[PDB]
């Protein structure tokens, strides 16, 4: 699966308002939060990484749902960078998948930080208004799309943290299949908490 066998397991939890932010090493396709987030492609065709794993786990109905959403909600266009759509999770233990498109590193350097942050803000706004109680995010735009992990992780955490300071959402997880990524997130979060 996404988490290499024998990876170090680890968790960190912190409350913000009556919200909770959790960082964990894990396989996001096995998360039991109400929502998980897919780091998708504009095409909403499944690829590799988290996107591939989510489609494999969710089953074939996901691709079909996504392409009709593209046809109906998006009028046949790709999902724009930073925007979101929601579908069923199908065979996933999570009820819903929010699909978002992260910026591809340095394609639009002037905009990309705001666009990556939009992924987070739009997903949380959706959770808020639909009262979905819990959501798991993966690392978005990172990889060999990739976005340097320290920079991506700063944008994610700061955006999530401010949103949780200002809103009732519930439980937000960042679920990472890499203990390397987790360690960066853990230390950065502790650093950001200290500032609040």
């Amino acid at each position: 699966g996404l988490v290499p066998r024998g990876s170090h397991m680890a968790s960190m939890k912190h409350n913000i308002n009556d919200n909770t932010l959790e960082i964990v090493v894990g396989d996001i396709t096995k998360e039991t939060t109400n929502v998980i987030v897919n780091a998708a492609a504009g095409s909403l065709l499944g690829g590799g990484g988290v996107d591939g794993a989510i489609h494999h786990a969710a089953g074939p109905e996901l691709l079909k749902a996504c392409q009709e959403m593209r046809n109906n909600e998006l009028n046949g266009e790709e999902l724009p960078t930073g925007e979101v759509i929601i579908t069923s999770g199908f065979q996933l233990p999570s009820r819903f998948i929010i699909h978002t498109v992260g910026p591809i590193w340095n394609q639009t350097p002037d905009l990309q930080e705001e666009l990556l942050a939009n992924c987070y803000r739009n997903a949380l706004e959706l959770v808020k208004v639909k009262k979905l109680s819990s959501i798991s995010f993966p690392s978005i735009s990172t990889g060999v799309y990739g976005y340097p992990i320290h920079e991506a992780a700063a944008i994610a955490l700061q955006t999530i943290i401010q949103f949780l300071q200002e809103n009732d959402v519930g439980l937000v997880k960042v679920v990472l299949f890499s203990e390397r990524d987790y360690s960066i997130y853990q230390e950065k979060l502790k650093y950001l908490i200290e500032k609040i």
